[PDB]
């Protein structure tokens, strides 16, 4: 309710809407870049480290195969991802620098963050101390305050999507499930361990699912494993809907209290979804040592700085089979992707 935050968010929304209404398109092409390395791969796309041939800058180029996007029912999702990313601007979101398409693929050319995914660092270290988890959590809280004020739901919070930058701060990547939603939406998406009960139960759900996922993330960062862990998805889902969570004895009382309010099965009682909105989270005791403005301004010294040798270093990412980027001589799926 600080007039300061109100005016910040009002300007943020004005700027977002202008870009949302008139999206950029076709701002580079493939032969402006050299291919370096595959950084990730999935059922309909890949992320490739590339270097711009004129500037020498490195980028993470997400390449989506239009035919596979169609087959796996991701058309609208890919259009969401690009339209949202070209319109947002926040310190903890990876920046989309260029986008374009060709006969075969869609391309989103993002700033490359060489420090790696939080997932790798968390697994390597085991767990994060509460201060370390809190530093990251505060960045997600502010990011969700920003996104939700724009009527955006993120829907893919998990450690793999949180890159650690050169200053040790988070950059959220992968807007593949992000959507502009006034009210409710219905698509089943997200990784099993992070799904809110109302997603599992096929309800019309809202931004409260992001706050649930933050609870899962904070738990996993501080414990080293997620709260509803089980060997198969159906067993995970039974635990999620049950309303039962066990906390390690090393968790502080303040942490347990915050988590009970984020991991609240009843979405109408969940922190982030009450009348006081995000302030129930920002004002919670677990965040008492957090200077929200200093986090936003990146003035807090980070818990650690990833080790890397320079902007082209791939040592914090892992190795994948290197496959061709073939571009068909014939246009595929042109109609479906006209707006991209
Ligand atoms: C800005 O995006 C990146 O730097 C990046 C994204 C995804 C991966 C692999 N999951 C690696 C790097």
């Amino acid at each position: 309710e600080q007039e300061s935050v109100k005016e910040f968010l009002a300007k943020a929304k004005e700027e977002f809407l202008k870009k949302w209404e008139s999206p950029s398109q076709n701002t580079a092409q493939l032969d402006h870049f050299d291919r370096i390395k595959t950084l990730g791969t999935g059922s309909f796309g890949r992320v490739m480290l590339v270097k711009h041939k004129e500037t020498g800058n490195h980028y993470a180029m997400k390449i989506l195969d239009k035919q596979k996007v169609v087959k796996l029912k991701q058309i609208e999702h890919t259009l969401n991802e690009k339209r949202i990313l070209q319109a947002v601007n926040f310190p903890f979101l990876v920046k989309l620098e260029f986008s374009f398409k060709d006969n075969s693929n869609l391309y989103m050319v993002m700033e490359y963050v060489p420090g790696g995914e939080m997932f790798s660092h968390l697994r390597r270290i085991g767990r994060f101390s509460e201060p370390h988890a809190r530093f990251y959590a505060a960045q997600i809280v502010l990011t969700f305050e920003y996104l939700h004020s724009l009527d955006l739901i993120y829907r893919d919070l998990k450690p793999e999507n949180l890159l650690i930058d050169q200053q040790g701060y988070i950059q959220v990547t992968d807007f593949g499930f992000a959507k502009r939603v006034k009210g409710r939406t219905w698509t089943l998406c997200g990784t099993p361990e992070y799904l809110a009960p109302e997603i599992i139960l096929s309800k019309g759900y809202n931004k409260a699912v992001d706050w649930w996922a933050l609870g899962v993330l904070i738990y996993e960062m501080a414990a080293g494993y997620p709260p509803f862990f089980a060997d198969q998805p159906i067993q995970i889902y039974e635990k999620i809907v049950s309303g039962k969570v066990r906390f390690p004895s090393h968790f502080s009382s303040d942490l347990k209290d915050l988590l009970r309010n984020l991991l609240q099965v009843d979405l109408t009682k969940r922190f982030g979804n009450l009348k006081n909105g995000v302030n129930d989270i920002k004002n919670h005791k677990w965040f008492a040592t957090t200077d929200w403005i200093a986090i936003y301004q990146r003035k807090v010294e980070a818990p650690f700085i990833p080790k890397f040798k320079g902007p082209g270093d791939t040592s914090n990412f892992d190795d994948y089979e290197e496959e061709e980027i073939r571009v068909s001589i014939n246009e595929k799926c042109g109609k479906e992707f006209t707006e991209f």
